[PDB]
């Protein structure tokens, strides 16, 4: 009959990805064009770039360039691979993503932004170069003042 229990094996393709965080720019180069999956979900939450080791921008470029998924990102904290570039302090991975229709706007579900990840930890290089290429004050340029006095209309 078809037996069943829960954990399933199966392995989709998935090597892109082990390359990039492996800091190993040639396994990708030369996967990404031997048909690397490019927009192929890891088991690690952390999209095909976000799990590039965030030191290696070249990989982000491979993939990137190619078709990873500089935006989609997860779905239990909404972990963008904006993210990862500031997290790690790596600029080079922001630019290639804003280089390909980047989301730099989404949020961390509790990580309020990339931005301001990037300012607490210590990525100031990318956390200004995030909140100009990420923008914010969209759709409320009225008292700019945190909640200002009042309470304010919400209709939906």
């Amino acid at each position: 009959m078809e037996p069943a229990a829960g954990s399933s094996m199966e392995p989709s393709a998935d090597w892109l990805a082990t390359a990039a965080a492996r800091g190993r720019v040639e396994e990708v180069r030369a996967l990404l064009e031997a048909g690397a999956l490019p927009n192929a979900p890891n088991s690690y939450g952390r999209r095909p770039i976000q799990v590039m080791m965030m030191g290696s921008a070249r990989v982000a470029e491979l993939l990137l360039l190619h078709g990873a998924e500089p935006n989609c990102a997860d779905p239990a904290t909404l972990t963008r691979p904006v993210h990862d570039a500031a997290r790690e302090g790596f600029l080079d991975t922001l630019v290639v993503l804003h280089r390909a229709g980047a989301r730099l706007d989404v949020r961390d579900a509790w990580g309020r932004l990339p931005v301001d990840l990037a300012e607490e930890l210590g990525h100031r290089d990318v956390a200004r170069y995030l909140r100009a290429a990420a923008g914010g004050t969209r759709g409320s340029n009225h008292a700019r003042i945190d909640a200002a006095e009042g309470p304010s209309d919400i209709p939906d």
